[PDB]
Protein backbone atom coordinates (compact mmCIF):
# COMPACT_ATOMS: atom_id res chain seq x y z
CA UNK A 1 0.00 0.00 0.00
CA UNK A 2 0.50 3.45 0.67
CA UNK A 3 -0.10 5.80 3.53
CA UNK A 4 0.93 9.21 1.64
CA UNK A 5 -1.73 9.82 -0.48
CA UNK A 6 -5.42 11.29 -0.18
CA UNK A 7 -8.48 8.97 -1.28
CA UNK A 8 -7.90 6.28 1.05
CA UNK A 9 -9.52 3.21 0.75
CA UNK A 10 -13.43 3.28 1.69
CA UNK A 11 -14.62 1.32 5.09
CA UNK A 12 -18.02 0.03 5.10
CA UNK A 13 -17.69 -0.60 1.56
CA UNK A 14 -20.63 -2.33 -0.49
CA UNK A 15 -19.88 -2.74 -4.28
CA UNK A 16 -23.05 -4.32 -5.08
CA UNK A 17 -25.26 -1.42 -3.59
CA UNK A 18 -22.53 1.43 -5.15
CA UNK A 19 -22.88 -0.30 -8.65
CA UNK A 20 -26.56 -0.05 -8.24
CA UNK A 21 -26.69 3.73 -6.88
CA UNK A 22 -24.52 4.37 -9.83
CA UNK A 23 -27.16 2.85 -12.32
CA UNK A 24 -29.94 4.45 -10.93
CA UNK A 25 -27.58 7.94 -11.24
CA UNK A 26 -27.08 7.25 -14.86
CA UNK A 27 -30.88 6.42 -15.11
CA UNK A 28 -31.89 9.44 -14.01
CA UNK A 29 -32.98 12.18 -16.55
CA UNK A 30 -29.98 14.66 -16.39
CA UNK A 31 -28.00 12.54 -14.35
CA UNK A 32 -27.58 12.67 -11.21
CA UNK A 33 -23.76 13.86 -11.85
CA UNK A 34 -23.58 14.60 -8.39
CA UNK A 35 -24.07 11.14 -6.94
CA UNK A 36 -21.81 9.56 -9.06
CA UNK A 37 -18.88 12.02 -8.85
CA UNK A 38 -19.76 11.59 -4.67
CA UNK A 39 -19.38 7.81 -5.15
CA UNK A 40 -16.41 7.14 -7.13
CA UNK A 41 -13.77 9.97 -5.96
CA UNK A 42 -14.88 8.13 -2.34
CA UNK A 43 -13.55 4.95 -3.38
CA UNK A 44 -10.06 3.43 -3.57
CA UNK A 45 -9.01 2.64 -7.29
CA UNK A 46 -9.19 -1.26 -6.88
CA UNK A 47 -12.93 -0.55 -5.34
CA UNK A 48 -13.97 1.46 -8.65
CA UNK A 49 -12.68 -2.39 -10.28
CA UNK A 50 -14.85 -4.39 -8.43
CA UNK A 51 -17.72 -1.94 -8.78
CA UNK A 52 -17.40 -2.07 -12.79
CA UNK A 53 -16.94 -5.24 -12.41
CA UNK A 54 -20.77 -5.30 -10.29
CA UNK A 55 -22.11 -2.78 -12.54
CA UNK A 56 -21.43 -5.29 -15.77
CA UNK A 57 -22.75 -8.26 -13.96
CA UNK A 58 -25.96 -6.12 -13.35
CA UNK A 59 -26.70 -4.59 -16.30
CA UNK A 60 -24.87 -6.25 -19.42
CA UNK A 61 -23.56 -3.08 -20.13
CA UNK A 62 -19.43 -2.11 -19.43
CA UNK A 63 -19.60 1.03 -16.94
CA UNK A 64 -16.65 2.99 -18.52
CA UNK A 65 -18.35 2.40 -21.55
CA UNK A 66 -21.93 3.93 -20.05
CA UNK A 67 -20.06 6.87 -18.42
CA UNK A 68 -18.83 7.70 -21.81
CA UNK A 69 -22.17 8.03 -22.52
CA UNK A 70 -23.46 9.49 -19.37
CA UNK A 71 -20.83 12.49 -19.07
CA UNK A 72 -19.40 15.30 -21.07
CA UNK A 73 -16.52 18.34 -20.74
CA UNK A 74 -13.48 17.84 -18.23
CA UNK A 75 -15.90 15.67 -15.84
CA UNK A 76 -16.21 12.65 -17.99
CA UNK A 77 -12.38 12.79 -18.50
CA UNK A 78 -12.06 13.05 -14.78
CA UNK A 79 -14.41 9.64 -13.81
CA UNK A 80 -12.96 7.79 -17.02
CA UNK A 81 -9.67 8.10 -16.16
CA UNK A 82 -10.07 7.16 -12.69
CA UNK A 83 -12.02 3.94 -14.13
CA UNK A 84 -8.73 2.75 -15.28
CA UNK A 85 -6.07 0.93 -12.97
CA UNK A 86 -2.95 2.79 -12.22
CA UNK A 87 -1.37 1.21 -15.22
CA UNK A 88 -3.83 1.34 -17.85
CA UNK A 89 -4.48 4.99 -17.27
CA UNK A 90 -0.44 6.09 -17.49
CA UNK A 91 -0.35 3.42 -20.53
CA UNK A 92 -3.40 5.33 -22.70
CA UNK A 93 -2.39 9.04 -21.43
CA UNK A 94 0.76 8.00 -22.76
CA UNK A 95 -0.20 6.27 -26.28
CA UNK A 96 -2.53 9.75 -26.54
CA UNK A 97 0.32 11.70 -25.99
CA UNK A 98 2.15 10.35 -29.18
CA UNK A 99 -0.99 9.76 -31.59
CA UNK A 100 0.55 11.94 -34.42
CA UNK A 101 4.13 12.72 -34.73
CA UNK A 102 2.60 16.38 -33.57
CA UNK A 103 3.41 14.70 -30.18
CA UNK A 104 2.43 15.82 -26.81
CA UNK A 105 6.27 15.89 -25.58
CA UNK A 106 5.55 17.34 -22.30
CA UNK A 107 3.34 14.58 -21.28
CA UNK A 108 5.43 12.41 -22.75
CA UNK A 109 7.97 13.54 -20.32
CA UNK A 110 6.24 13.81 -17.07
CA UNK A 111 5.05 10.33 -16.93
CA UNK A 112 8.36 8.89 -18.01
CA UNK A 113 10.55 10.73 -15.58
CA UNK A 114 8.22 10.28 -12.89
CA UNK A 115 7.52 6.96 -12.52
CA UNK A 116 9.64 4.10 -10.90
CA UNK A 117 10.74 0.40 -12.03
CA UNK A 118 7.66 -1.46 -10.66
CA UNK A 119 5.55 1.11 -12.34
CA UNK A 120 6.98 1.48 -15.90
CA UNK A 121 7.20 -2.50 -15.73
CA UNK A 122 4.02 -3.00 -15.35
CA UNK A 123 2.95 -0.16 -17.80
CA UNK A 124 5.12 -1.64 -20.62
CA UNK A 125 3.35 -5.05 -20.61
CA UNK A 126 -0.22 -3.17 -19.88
CA UNK A 127 0.56 -0.69 -22.95
CA UNK A 128 1.52 -3.93 -25.19
CA UNK A 129 -1.13 -5.92 -24.36
CA UNK A 130 -3.17 -2.78 -25.20
CA UNK A 131 -2.21 -1.42 -28.55
CA UNK A 132 -0.11 -4.89 -29.57
CA UNK A 133 2.56 -3.06 -30.10
CA UNK A 134 5.52 -2.06 -27.62
CA UNK A 135 5.67 1.11 -26.03
CA UNK A 136 9.62 1.07 -26.68
CA UNK A 137 8.86 0.99 -30.68
CA UNK A 138 6.23 3.88 -30.02
CA UNK A 139 8.31 6.05 -28.32
CA UNK A 140 11.14 5.19 -30.97
CA UNK A 141 8.67 5.78 -33.35
CA UNK A 142 7.61 9.79 -32.57
CA UNK A 143 11.25 10.86 -30.65
CA UNK A 144 14.53 11.60 -32.20
CA UNK A 145 17.93 12.64 -31.12
CA UNK A 146 19.30 12.33 -28.19
CA UNK A 147 15.43 13.17 -26.57
CA UNK A 148 14.44 10.09 -27.93
CA UNK A 149 17.50 8.25 -26.50
CA UNK A 150 17.04 9.70 -23.41
CA UNK A 151 13.44 8.51 -23.63
CA UNK A 152 13.76 5.07 -24.18
CA UNK A 153 16.43 4.56 -21.33
CA UNK A 154 14.20 5.75 -18.68
CA UNK A 155 11.05 3.74 -19.52
CA UNK A 156 12.83 0.27 -20.01
CA UNK A 157 12.63 0.89 -16.04
CA UNK A 158 15.50 -0.68 -15.61
CA UNK A 159 17.07 1.88 -12.72
CA UNK A 160 19.37 0.32 -10.51
CA UNK A 161 17.08 -0.47 -7.44
CA UNK A 162 17.80 1.33 -3.51
CA UNK A 163 21.37 -0.11 -3.04
CA UNK A 164 21.23 -0.32 0.41
CA UNK A 165 25.61 0.92 0.86
CA UNK A 166 26.14 4.51 1.03
CA UNK A 167 28.73 4.80 -2.19
CA UNK A 168 30.28 7.86 -1.19
CA UNK A 169 33.26 6.91 -4.00
CA UNK A 170 31.29 6.55 -6.68
CA UNK A 171 28.94 10.00 -5.80
CA UNK A 172 31.99 11.96 -5.84
CA UNK A 173 33.14 10.36 -9.31
CA UNK A 174 29.45 11.16 -10.82
CA UNK A 175 29.49 14.49 -9.67
CA UNK A 176 33.02 15.04 -11.27
CA UNK A 177 31.65 13.45 -14.69
CA UNK A 178 28.93 15.40 -14.81
CA UNK A 179 30.83 18.74 -14.38
CA UNK A 180 33.27 17.38 -17.00
CA UNK A 181 30.71 16.30 -19.64
CA UNK A 182 28.71 19.72 -19.01
CA UNK A 183 29.81 22.89 -18.03
CA UNK A 184 33.57 22.75 -17.60
CA UNK A 185 33.22 21.43 -21.48
CA UNK A 186 32.49 23.42 -24.37
CA UNK A 187 29.69 21.90 -25.68
CA UNK A 188 28.51 18.87 -23.87
CA UNK A 189 28.65 14.89 -23.46
CA UNK A 190 25.24 14.09 -23.64
CA UNK A 191 25.65 10.63 -23.29
CA UNK A 192 27.11 10.54 -20.13
CA UNK A 193 24.34 12.54 -18.73
CA UNK A 194 22.01 10.28 -19.82
CA UNK A 195 24.09 7.16 -18.92
CA UNK A 196 24.38 8.52 -15.32
CA UNK A 197 20.68 9.98 -14.43
CA UNK A 198 18.64 7.18 -16.31
CA UNK A 199 21.45 4.21 -14.34
CA UNK A 200 21.88 5.20 -10.83
CA UNK A 201 20.01 4.90 -8.01
CA UNK A 202 17.94 7.44 -6.63
CA UNK A 203 19.30 8.33 -3.50
CA UNK A 204 22.36 8.36 -4.34
CA UNK A 205 21.77 10.59 -7.37
CA UNK A 206 20.31 12.71 -4.92
CA UNK A 207 23.72 12.89 -2.66
CA UNK A 208 25.72 13.37 -6.47
CA UNK A 209 23.47 16.14 -7.37
CA UNK A 210 24.27 17.93 -3.78
CA UNK A 211 27.87 17.06 -4.60
CA UNK A 212 27.37 18.16 -8.15
CA UNK A 213 27.45 21.67 -6.37
CA UNK A 214 30.91 21.78 -4.93
CA UNK A 215 32.83 21.47 -8.49
CA UNK A 216 30.40 23.86 -9.84
CA UNK A 217 29.00 26.76 -9.96
CA UNK A 218 25.54 26.45 -10.71
CA UNK A 219 23.24 23.37 -9.44
CA UNK A 220 22.41 20.76 -11.59
CA UNK A 221 19.24 22.49 -12.76
CA UNK A 222 20.79 25.49 -13.99
CA UNK A 223 23.70 23.78 -15.44
CA UNK A 224 20.51 21.73 -17.44
CA UNK A 225 19.20 25.00 -18.79
CA UNK A 226 22.91 26.35 -19.96
CA UNK A 227 24.69 23.30 -21.31
CA UNK A 228 21.47 21.87 -23.84
CA UNK A 229 18.46 23.28 -24.78
CA UNK A 230 14.93 22.29 -26.42
CA UNK A 231 12.66 18.98 -25.56
CA UNK A 232 16.46 17.50 -24.28
CA UNK A 233 16.46 20.10 -21.75
CA UNK A 234 12.79 19.96 -21.01
CA UNK A 235 13.05 16.22 -19.77
CA UNK A 236 15.79 16.62 -17.90
CA UNK A 237 14.78 19.12 -15.83
CA UNK A 238 11.99 17.37 -15.06
CA UNK A 239 13.42 14.24 -14.19
CA UNK A 240 15.65 15.81 -12.20
CA UNK A 241 13.01 17.44 -10.30
CA UNK A 242 11.50 13.83 -9.99
CA UNK A 243 14.39 12.66 -8.19
CA UNK A 244 14.97 15.84 -5.84
CA UNK A 245 11.83 16.03 -4.94
CA UNK A 246 8.68 14.38 -6.77
CA UNK A 247 6.40 15.76 -4.32
CA UNK A 248 7.62 19.16 -5.06
CA UNK A 249 7.73 18.64 -8.70
CA UNK A 250 3.83 17.72 -8.72
CA UNK A 251 3.17 20.86 -6.88
CA UNK A 252 4.70 22.82 -9.64
CA UNK A 253 3.41 20.93 -12.79
CA UNK A 254 -0.26 21.46 -10.57
CA UNK A 255 0.55 25.35 -10.06
CA UNK A 256 1.66 26.14 -13.73
CA UNK A 257 -1.44 24.19 -14.78
CA UNK A 258 -3.51 26.97 -13.29
CA UNK A 259 -1.90 29.87 -12.15
CA UNK A 260 -2.24 31.55 -15.67
CA UNK A 261 -5.50 32.60 -18.09
CA UNK A 262 -7.78 29.68 -17.83
CA UNK A 263 -6.58 26.28 -17.57
CA UNK A 264 -4.10 23.40 -18.45
CA UNK A 265 -6.95 20.78 -17.29
CA UNK A 266 -5.44 17.75 -19.68
CA UNK A 267 -2.08 18.02 -16.58
CA UNK A 268 -4.44 19.09 -13.53
CA UNK A 269 -6.84 15.96 -14.05
CA UNK A 270 -4.29 13.55 -14.93
CA UNK A 271 -1.84 14.44 -12.00
CA UNK A 272 -4.78 14.57 -9.85
CA UNK A 273 -5.90 10.67 -10.62
CA UNK A 274 -2.55 9.54 -10.92
CA UNK A 275 -1.04 10.67 -7.84
CA UNK A 276 -4.55 10.62 -5.07
CA UNK A 277 -3.48 7.30 -3.91
CA UNK A 278 0.46 7.78 -4.25
CA UNK A 279 1.62 11.13 -2.68
CA UNK A 280 -1.12 13.62 -2.86
CA UNK A 281 -0.58 14.29 0.84
CA UNK A 282 3.06 15.04 0.43
CA UNK A 283 2.06 16.79 -2.57
CA UNK A 284 -0.59 19.21 -1.25
CA UNK A 285 2.06 19.91 2.05
CA UNK A 286 4.81 21.11 -0.21
CA UNK A 287 2.47 23.04 -2.51
CA UNK A 288 1.03 24.72 0.76
CA UNK A 289 4.18 25.33 2.02
CA UNK A 290 5.59 26.90 -1.14
CA UNK A 291 2.52 29.06 -2.72
CA UNK A 292 0.72 30.12 0.65
CA UNK A 293 -2.30 29.03 0.24
CA UNK A 294 -3.68 25.30 -0.41
CA UNK A 295 -3.84 23.42 -3.41
CA UNK A 296 -7.39 22.98 -2.78
CA UNK A 297 -8.17 26.71 -2.69
CA UNK A 298 -6.06 26.89 -6.25
CA UNK A 299 -8.43 24.14 -7.85
CA UNK A 300 -11.48 25.57 -6.47
CA UNK A 301 -10.27 29.09 -8.06
CA UNK A 302 -9.65 27.95 -11.16
CA UNK A 303 -12.46 24.83 -12.15
CA UNK A 304 -16.06 25.29 -11.02
CA UNK A 305 -19.12 22.91 -11.66
CA UNK A 306 -19.59 19.28 -10.67
CA UNK A 307 -16.29 18.57 -11.87
CA UNK A 308 -14.73 20.72 -9.49
CA UNK A 309 -16.24 18.88 -6.67
CA UNK A 310 -14.57 15.72 -8.15
CA UNK A 311 -11.33 17.36 -8.18
CA UNK A 312 -11.45 18.51 -4.51
CA UNK A 313 -12.82 15.08 -3.54
CA UNK A 314 -9.40 14.35 -4.82
CA UNK A 315 -7.48 16.50 -3.46
CA UNK A 316 -9.27 15.30 -0.44
CA UNK A 317 -8.60 17.62 1.77
CA UNK A 318 -8.18 22.02 2.38
CA UNK A 319 -5.04 21.77 4.36
CA1 LIG B 1 -27.85 17.68 -14.62
CA1 LIG C 1 -19.10 12.03 -23.90
CA1 LIG D 1 4.25 19.20 -30.60
CA1 LIG E 1 29.68 23.41 -22.11
CA1 LIG F 1 -6.32 29.85 -14.39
Amino acid sequence: PSAYGSVKAYTNFDAERDALNIETAIKTKGVDEVTIVNILTNRSNEQRQDIAFAYQRRTKKELASALKSALSGHLETVILGLLKTPAQYDASELKASMKGLGTDEDSLIEIICSRTNQELQEINRVYKEMYKTDLEKDIISDTSGDFRKLMVALAKGRRAEDGSVIDYELIDQDARDLYDAGVKRKGTDVPKWISIMTERSVPHLQKVFDRYKSYSPYDMLESIRKEVKGDLENAFLNLVQCIQNKPLYFADRLYDSMKGKGTRDKVLIRIMVSRSEVDMLKIRSEFKRKYGKSLYYYIQQDTKGDYQKALLYLCGGDD
